[PDB]
């Protein structure tokens, strides 16, 4: 799983 924001 992965989650990234900007």
């Amino acid at each position: 799983g992965s989650t990234s924001t900007a």
